């Protein structure tokens, strides 16, 4: 037994931890792809109902959603079960949180390219929530660049805590809102740098409990009611995916 993986692509390196994440370029066609390789369950309905979601995901076209190349099934023999691939196109190493960690002033925080970037994020999320999905995995480690500067959300689908909403936390992650309550604390960090860790995790963990810096509720007045909306603390309360997208303040960008 050969592997197909082993065939087609030579590896060159990983991305990813958590399943695992390579990049490989294809020797046929000679570009870099990013692949996921998740173990699957042993179970006959957790088998199952994983195979119909790769069906589903397939059939998702978006600009923020990474664009799916294939997907095939593995059995190896181990020498002391049955592994998943997913190609997916290759993004830019540098994430968001990259971007962000980069540019710590005011200045290189420009008002027009942070909500540019923004609204990206947020479209993708309209898209996914009007498919009947949700992202669940929404934060700046896992918010991505391709090649041609296009904002992509990261990965989802297919089954730190400081972008997670309360009841995700403890409970189900119950509702889509989920996805607001991210969404929330991401517009804030790309509008208000930071510079130490000790000030993004107090700062973050502040405007979770809705403790917002005054000089931010002062410098951008719109925005401070759009992150009280999408954080308010009453899941059913906060506005849809759609709703933020037709906010005033995303007008002749
Ligand atoms: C591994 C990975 C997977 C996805 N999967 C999906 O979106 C989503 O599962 C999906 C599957 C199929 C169709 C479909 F529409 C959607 C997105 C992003 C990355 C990624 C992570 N890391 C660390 C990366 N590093 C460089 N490039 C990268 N693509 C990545």
């Amino acid at each position: 037994y050969i592997s197909r993986y082993l065939t087609d692509f030579e590896p060159i390196q990983c991305l990813g931890r958590g399943g695992v994440v390579f990049e490989a370029k294809n020797k046929v066609d000679d570009c870099n792809y990013a692949i996921k390789r998740i173990r699957l369950p042993n179970r006959e309905l957790a088998r199952e109902k994983v195979m119909r979601e790769v069906k589903a995901l397939a059939k998702l076209e978006h600009p923020g959603i990474v664009r799916y190349f294939n997907a095939w099934l593995e059995a190896p023999p181990e020498k002391w079960k049955v592994y998943l691939y997913i190609q997916m196109q290759l993004c830019r190493k540098e994430n968001l949180k990259d971007w962000m960690n980069g540019r710590c002033t005011i200045e290189e925080r420009e008002r027009s390219v942070c909500l540019h970037i923004f609204l990206q994020i947020a479209e993708a999320v309209e898209f996914l929530h009007s498919k009947g999905l949700m992202h669940r995995n929404l934060k700046p480690s896992n918010i991505f660049f391709t090649m041609d500067d296009v904002v992509k959300v990261g990965d989802f689908g297919l089954v730190t805590k400081l972008y997670m909403s309360p009841e995700q936390i403890h409970g189900n992650s119950y509702s889509h809102k989920v996805d607001i309550f991210s969404l929330g604390l991401i517009l804030f960090e790309l509008l208000y740098p930071f510079s130490t860790q000790m000030e993004r995790v107090r700062t973050l963990t502040d405007v979770r409990n809705l403790k917002f810096p005054p000089l931010f509720t002062q410098k951008y007045p719109c925005e401070y009611v759009m992150v009280q909306d999408m954080l308010s603390p009453s899941p059913m309360e906060r506005p849809e995916a759609i709703n933020i997208i037709e906010n005033a303040v995303f007008e002749d960008l």
